[PDB]
């Protein structure tokens, strides 16, 4: 019973880029840029659209950096996360009325403001890892377990 959702993380070699999100999905915490795979359209093509969409940046190539499985208590779809890379794009991010982008310094990253899952897996992405994790959240803010491995291939 699972539910196909995009995500992007636009990472250069000095910093990556996060978005406020003011309303709605992950309101209050810096989140990347994605959403749910749509009717006829590829993984890929959704995460292109989600970025371009949320982010107003134009990415050239996506690289597929994981997969994450979030289980939420209570809440029957699992939410089938593929995350994705980029450091090529085009363009200057917008600030729109669902969320403020702004760029960190690698050592900077906001964690705290951040969903509490990232703190395992974004040390991976910013080491070009792969990976396979799954994390089972009760409400927004709680681990109550979770796995993730280093994979070859997504
Ligand atoms: C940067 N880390 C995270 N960014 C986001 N959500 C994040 C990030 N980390 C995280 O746990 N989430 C929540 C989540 C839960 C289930 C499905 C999800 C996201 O779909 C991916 C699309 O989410 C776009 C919002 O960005």
């Amino acid at each position: 019973a699972s539910r196909l959702y995009t995500l992007v993380l636009v990472l250069q070699p000095q910093r990556v880029l996060l978005g406020m999100k003011k309303r709605g999905f992950g309101a209050g915490r810096w989140n990347g840029f994605g959403g749910k795979v749509q009717e006829g359209e590829t993984i890929e093509d959704g995460a292109r659209r989600e970025l371009q969409e949320e982010s107003g940046l134009t990415v050239d190539a996506l690289h597929k950096v994981g997969q994450i499985v979030f289980e939420f208590v209570g809440e029957p779809e699992l939410m089938d996360v593929h995350v994705f890379c980029t450091d090529s794009i085009q363009g200057t991010p917008v600030e729109s009325d669902e969320m403020r982008p702004c760029w960190f310094q690698l050592d900077q990253i906001p964690f705290k403001d951040m969903w509490p899952d990232d703190s395992y897996w974004f040390p991976l992405l910013l080491q070009k890892k792969k990976f396979h994790g799954y994390f089972k959240f009760q409400g927004q803010d709680t681990i109550l377990d979770y796995t993730l491995r280093e994979v070859d291939t997504v």
